[PDB]
């Protein structure tokens, strides 16, 4: 690898709606493999391949580091914070 993982394989974390045309939240889910991919630009970065918890694995996608968060209290409340924000009625 020679690079660095913020998250690992198994980890119970809060992962943003990684779909654009749908509203910014944060979901409940886990961390299930780990490799280093590109971005836009192709410098090497580390991906992450999210399951969402309550969805079929059909859902699962990788993830760029920063669009997943480690699971606090601390983003606990942005998720409140985010998905209040979302009900749009």
């Amino acid at each position: 690898e020679g690079m660095k993982f913020k998250f690992h394989s198994g980890e119970k974390v809060l992962c943003f709606e990684p779909d654009p045309t749908k509203a910014r939240v944060l979901y409940d889910a886990k961390i299930v493999d780990v490799i280093v991919g590109k971005d836009e630009k192709g410098r090497k970065i580390p991906e992450y391949l999210i399951h969402f918890n309550g969805w079929n694995r059909s859902w699962d996608r990788w993830a760029a580091e920063d669009h997943v968060l480690r699971d606090t209290d601390e983003n606990r409340r942005l998720q409140r914070k985010l998905a209040r924000k979302a009900v749009a009625r």
